[PDB]
């Protein structure tokens, strides 16, 4: 089968966006996240149709990864944090929802999602 297109990192209708929240998110929190030993599989889009999982995007319709974060970030897509925090947990969340409990992968997510919420829970002040 075919996978979908890849979430968009850009769109020039949607209004940009730099804050010190979102420079927090990018330096601080993606960076953390992405450097982490079970980030790998979180670095791109599912790629259904190499892993081999012919159902995936028929259950999972709201598709999220790190490296769209990550440009997301660097090409000032996000207006504000939340934005970006809604990502994340989308990321998380499409995980959750395909796999089973106590599959390899879903400990993957839980630890970096742990480190996660770690990071954001020191989110600065916007200035
Ligand atoms: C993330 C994510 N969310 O749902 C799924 C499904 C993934 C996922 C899972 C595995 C990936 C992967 N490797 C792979 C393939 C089959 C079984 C087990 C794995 C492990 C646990 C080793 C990662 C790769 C890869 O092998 O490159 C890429 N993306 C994956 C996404």
């Amino acid at each position: 089968s075919m996978n979908p297109p890849p979430p968009e990192t850009s769109n020039p209708n949607k209004p940009k966006r730099q804050t010190n929240q979102l420079q927090y998110l990018l330096r601080v929190v993606l960076k953390t996240l992405w450097k982490h030993q079970f980030a790998w599989p979180f670095q791109q889009p599912v790629d259904a149709v190499k892993l081999n999982l012919p159902d995936y995007y028929k259950i999972i319709k709201t598709p999220m990864d790190m490296g769209t974060i990550k440009k997301r970030l660097e090409n000032n897509y996000y207006w504000n944090a939340q934005e970006c925090i809604q990502d994340f947990n989308t990321m998380f969340t499409n995980c959750y929802i395909y796999n089973k409990p106590g599959d390899d992968i879903v400990l993957m997510a839980e630890a970096l999602e742990k480190l996660f919420l770690q990071k954001i829970n020191e989110l600065p002040t916007e200035e």
